[PDB]
């Protein structure tokens, strides 16, 4: 079971004396490797556990888990062994939703409550939007990922890997857009929200609205950029996260 569980997590920089572990949950089309710089930046005080969803990179042959709830169910089991220190969650876009669902479910699932939720690039769970005004073409979604460079973009360049990963991007996209929150629910931990100032799917009001999803303090940081603002704006985010986790 642990060997299977370990397929879901990558520890790019062991931090045996970390005061907290930070579970990092990528966007649609994003893999664990997205958080390699963050693991290096937060160690030794915080240990990053970067989540590898089925269908990603080394898991490319596994069918995507097709719903937020299915991902959450599986991740709850993955995170069982980390109750010896505080656990915090960070997610971008789809990852933000999975982070929120994990935080809500953890106590009834038998896991200690998380100490903090960082929600990046995502409107509050209660905030509804109809279909993207831009549509969601294969070309746009792949182009956004290509722009980021790194390992995920390198994969997309190979037409054989592209053919396999495109349906995973599509599955992820559909999972997030079909996701519906359970009305009335609130986590108990602090929520710190990061959003780009021109992400067309996250208004400042929708980002502030994360306050309706916690009984604890909610914080909002608007950073310059679009949906993937967090790449170019990594430093102040890391600074804020370090401060919050200290
Ligand atoms: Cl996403």
């Amino acid at each position: 079971h642990r060997p299977e569980a370990e397929k879901w997590l990558r520890r790019f920089e062991r931090a045996p004396d970390a005061r907290a572990r930070l579970v990092c949950l990528p966007h649609a089309g994003g893999s664990a490797s997205f958080f390699f710089p963050l693991a290096k930046a937060l160690a030794p005080a915080v240990e990053v556990l970067a989540v590898q969803y089925p269908g990603r990179q080394d898991r490319r042959h596994e069918p995507p888990v097709d719903s937020i709830g299915g991902l959450t169910n599986r991740l709850l089991e993955v995170l069982r062994p980390f109750g010896d220190r505080p656990l915090a969650l960070f997610g971008h876009s789809m990852g933000a939703i999975i982070g929120y669902e994990l935080a809500l479910r953890m106590p009834e699932a038998g896991l200690p409550a998380p100490v903090h939720l960082f929600a990046s690039g995502r409107r509050a769970p209660s905030r509804y939007r109809d279909d993207d005004v831009r549509g969601a073409s294969d070309e746009r979604l792949v182009a956004e990922l290509r722009k980021l460079g790194g390992s995920d973009a390198a994969m997309l360049a190979d037409p054989e890997l592209l053919a396999m990963v495109l349906p995973a991007i599509r599955s992820d996209y559909r999972a997030v857009e079909t996701y519906r929150h359970e009305p009335g629910r609130r986590v108990d931990c602090p929520v710190t929200v990061f959003t780009g100032d021109h992400d067309p799917r996250v208004s400042v009001g929708e980002a502030r609205a994360w306050e309706e999803h916690t009984t604890g303090p909610a914080d909002l940081r608007v950073l310059p950029g679009g949906h993937f603002f967090l790449v170019d704006q990594a430093a102040p985010m890391i600074a804020t996260m370090t401060e919050k986790l200290a």
